[PDB]
């Protein structure tokens, strides 16, 4: 019951590759991430550490790890649904009720992380997975880190993530709060699900489409495909001042978030 077969590649990233593994006797399917420390022994130990803490229905499950010399194995829940990236149709997105359900489950997963004192740092559709029942789970904690410990919040100074998803403070400030950055990225993921495109390459004032958003020109692409209710929330998430920006408990009170659709 503990010997597996590497059936197929699933995601060939930088650190290595996620492979599908089927057990020979039970037929049990698991996802194994293969990280070679020779071809980083630091940011791999943090991923394992963080994973062992995590237990939640919107987070991809961690089963254990084997060491086999330098080949590190990450035994993780497999999601047969794939990446949410592949459910976004380019230039159109997806039906609004689907977007709302995936956004609820994303919020739930993120409240949980923010609750355990951890921040993901790289929320995007490629890091969001659907299982068999089409429920969304947050995957890839390779950039994740602790921002509260012993009930003391620590500010971040490392720049990381993916540029079209990254919050503007992360470019501007030397130090910043973790949670607002996560919130911002979820709001980009929403734009993605509802329009089928990203609003900008980065939120820098040297980016036209971002300047157009601060100027409230919601008469252009991205925003004119959205719809006034979900757009009203995006107005509260994609705020340049991290302190003014809506928090999660307040996203849960939002008109579109509580509108029946699905
Ligand atoms: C929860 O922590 C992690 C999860 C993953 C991870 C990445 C990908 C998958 C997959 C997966 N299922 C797929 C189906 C189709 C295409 C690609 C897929 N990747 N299932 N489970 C995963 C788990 C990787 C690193 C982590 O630190």
């Amino acid at each position: 019951v503990e010997d597996w077969d590497l059936v197929q590649t699933l995601g060939e990233g930088a650190y290595g590759e996620v492979q599908l593994a089927v057990n020979r006797v039970t037929e049990e399917a698991v996802a194994v991430k293969i990280v070679d420390m020779k071809r980083c022994p630091e940011n791999i130990k943090k991923e394992i550490c963080i994973n062992k803490m995590l237990n939640h229905e919107n987070v991809v499950k961690f089963y254990g790890h084997r060491r086999e010399g330098n080949i590190q194995y990450l035994f993780l829940e497999y999601c047969s649904g794939g990446e949410l990236f592949d459910r976004i149709e380019p230039d159109i997105g997806m039906p609004e009720p689907d977007a709302q359900r995936f956004f609820h489950q994303l919020m739930a997963g993120v409240v949980y992380l923010h609750g355990i004192g951890i921040t993901h740092r790289d929320i995007k559709p490629e890091n969001l997975l659907l299982d068999e029942r089409d429920n969304l789970k947050i995957s890839d904690f390779g950039l994740a880190t602790v921002f509260r410990y012993n009930n003391r919040e620590r500010l971040l100074n490392k720049m990381c993530g993916t540029l079209p998803y990254v919050a503007p403070e992360l470019l501007k400030r030397r130090e910043f709060h973790a949670e607002p950055v996560d919130v911002w990225s979820c709001g980009i993921v929403l734009t993605a699900m509802l329009a089928g495109e990203l609003p900008w390459d980065q939120p820098s004032d040297s980016c036209q489409e971002y300047s157009d958003w601060k100027e409230k020109k919601t008469y252009l692409n991205p925003w004119k495909k959205i719809d006034s209710a979900p757009l009203a929330l995006l107005h509260k998430i994609l705020v340049e001042n991290p302190s003014a920006r809506i928090t999660i408990p307040d996203i849960k009170k939002d008109r579109w978030y509580n509108k029946p659709l699905k």
